[PDB]
């Protein structure tokens, strides 16, 4: 008895983020921005209009010294292109003070996977220069380190700060009809238990981490909760271990964007009319544990309404979505007993299924692509309630293993109090009163006959 | 009330051991659902409960077997090559691991498999069978298609599960044989991708370009039956 | 003897192929294409 | 029991009465003793004795599992009378040991 073995799906994309489309944004603090070039041209063009005009340009190999017109920021420019190493692609770094000022070339830059990142920290901008494995992180130091706007043209990767070594490794490398009788027949009997049983439970699930800055959630769903409660059934104390779970939910996916600034959910489980809540009980009372392989159970219970509301989500920027309205009804149905099989012993568990009926009002999610949602959300299934108390009558007609008041030595009763003896005074009175009923000659002839120990107690 | 009620007097039950070899041959099915409009964005390719019918001669007796294959515990993995409307991106994909078990539903007319409703014990004497993963070709109108290679996973013994739904209509018999998936070599590698080293039976090709998967199992069932 | 009820991991997938961003890609035929402006000015340029 | 709920024995109660006495031998380390052996008959009583978690019920007696019941001693108070023969060569100097 204890936590049941109900296994759910694992995390969906715990640390994997797809190549983002070319979009304009600002570099988040303490997050590397890896770049994945696709076509020759500008990769990152970040402008602050004060001193920074960085523009990384792809250079095709096997090109001699020639003057080629190249377009930067929509303006063509004459530039001499050359390559001292024809076996690797050259990534020339361009730094400029004004719109069309002096051109600062930084390099050469060579790497097998052709992957690099741009990030700033502690009022300095880290730039990668060298050839693997001799790359060195140079620093650019100039005032007005504020956020810059970059006109993206390829795929970008966002990586958490704690994986800086992983960022370096990505830069360097990248991604028949036979029965043997065991024993004789087993004596069993059928009995019915009528009990006053209360149903009390609490849902418990907080969060599952994901990638990015934490806006996206890999799996915000329900998890089997193991809590210890105590009730009083039929006027006697009963301690209970409660396991709460739900199976049969519908997993919906929200994709309103593909950036860490928009509302994106990897996987969210939603309550459905086809979903059923599993409730487990483990008590120490002899009455409860004896309910195994029970032939029939009837649950004369009462409907209890459950509501859900808004939930608090930890986000660095922006506001978390909220849920307005919604209610579900729990209804009684058939109960189930499972037989989890270890080595040669049948481990049995109790599972109570409650049917779900979504009623008005319908759940509405703010800042989402779908409204009028049905079923309780997996974020805040309680909304101001701890236990959903359910009082009812239970009938338990089970095959209890117990032979009878038989199967016991017949002489196994408390010793009966031994009888007493007639009072010696009454004995004397009776013997004295018996005088008249004696004959004379017959008594004399009996006295003539000798007696002995065997002749004395013939009638005794 | 709080009193004890006995509907009937003493009832008789006996425990017996049933040793029978049960040959298992199954085929997988998948629920292929695509995103309407492009065909390049694979939203989700999950499994499908496969249903077939067979009749076998096990040690000289014909038994009509109704077969159903199901899986519980599915792990989810995503293959994202970008977010463009033309690249190779899989939103959600189904992968099985040691976490998940496979449900096998042998609905049989034999006396032994009819009497096993309240089960006491059962040993699964199974020989591990290697099922190397197959390959699946997508349905892009143009362009190259990713190819699945390797992915052999054995089906080790994981016991059984026999539960009955005690509803007020009829006691629903739900028999399913548990199967443990152990990873071996080779794994699953996707061509033209930066991601490889995946496990489990594939969810893309149901039949894997093959036929009935052989699982030669043995069952020593311990159950309860009436007698006199 | 038939279908059971002990089932886990019932999931469904998206149907809108996911959101898009401004990219110079050709539109497929026999499928409607809605446009949502984000910045004033030029929206779409379908030219041969 | 390492797995599952272990069985627990409960109940069991008896009474002791004296039905005989004679001499006996007892030693502790190296000292021989001439002890008195009291014979006791037993009686079955009211309290129930059962083995839960199983099908053992409605039995009477006292199990050989935990008769100590926490108490480190069982008290029996009574009076015994014996008459001894002592070598008295006269009507004085009567030995004691």
């Amino acid at each position: 008895w204890g936590p049941g073995e109900i296994n759910d799906s694992t995390t969906v994309g715990p640390l994997l983020d797809g190549p983002y489309q070319p979009t304009t944004f600002n570099p988040p603090v303490d997050y590397w921005m890896l770049l994945a070039p696709t076509t020759p041209g500008v990769i990152v063009e970040g402008t602050n209009n004060t001193d920074r005009w960085l523009a990384t340009i792809l250079i095709e190999p096997n090109v001699q010294s020639e003057n080629r017109t190249y377009t930067i920021f929509g303006i063509q420019e004459q530039l001499t292109v050359s390559n001292t190493s024809q076996d690797q692609w050259k990534f020339i770094d361009v730094v400029k003070t004004t719109a069309n000022g002096s051109i600062g070339q930084y390099g050469p830059l060579l790497s097998s996977p052709k992957l690099y990142a741009v990030m700033k920290h502690n009022e300095k901008l880290y730039t990668y220069e060298g050839q693997t494995p001799n790359a060195t992180t140079a620093h650019y130091s100039t005032t007005n380190y504020d956020s810059v706007n970059m006109t993206a043209f390829c795929d970008f990767y966002i990586i958490p700060r704690s994986e800086e070594s992983k960022c370096t490794e990505y830069i360097n490398n990248g991604l028949a009809n036979e029965d043997i009788v065991i024993s004789k027949t087993s004596l069993w009997k059928e009995m019915q238990y009528n009990r006053d049983i209360t149903i009390r439970f609490k849902f418990a699930n907080t969060i599952i981490k994901s990638g990015g800055l934490g806006y996206k959630w890999s799996e915000i769903s329900f998890k089997p909760a193991n809590y210890q409660y105590t009730y009083t059934r039929d006027g006697e104390e009963v301690t209970a271990h409660t396991t709460c779970s739900v199976n049969g939910m519908n997993d919906f996916s929200f994709n309103g964007g593909y950036l860490p600034t928009d509302f994106v959910v990897s996987k969210f489980e939603v309550i459905k009319e086809n979903s059923y809540v599993y409730i487990d009980y483990w008590d120490d009372s002899q009455a409860f544990r004896n309910v195994v392989y029970v032939r029939s159970l009837a649950a004369n219970l009462n409907s209890v309404m459950c509501t859900g509301g808004s939930y608090n989500f930890s986000l660095p920027v922006g506001q978390w979505p909220v849920l307005t309205g919604g209610a579900v009804s729990l209804h009684s149905a058939g109960v189930t007993l499972s037989t989890q099989f270890t080595d040669f012993v049948s481990l049995n568990s109790l599972r109570f299924r409650f049917r779900l009926a979504v009623e008005e009002p319908h759940f509405k999610l703010t800042r989402t692509r779908l409204d009028r949602l049905y079923g309780l959300p997996a974020a805040d299934p309680n909304n101001g309630k701890e236990y959903y108390e359910i009082a009812g009558r239970f009938s338990l007609i089970s095959l209890v293993p117990s032979n009878d008041d038989y199967q016991t030595p017949i002489a196994n009763s408390v010793t009966v109090r031994q009888d007493l003896e007639r009072q010696l005074g009454e004995l004397r009175e009776e013997f004295n009163a018996l005088s008249q009923e004696i004959a004379m000659s017959q008594l004399i002839d009996l006295a003539l006959l000798p007696l002995d120990m065997f002749s004395m107690f013939s009638g005794i």
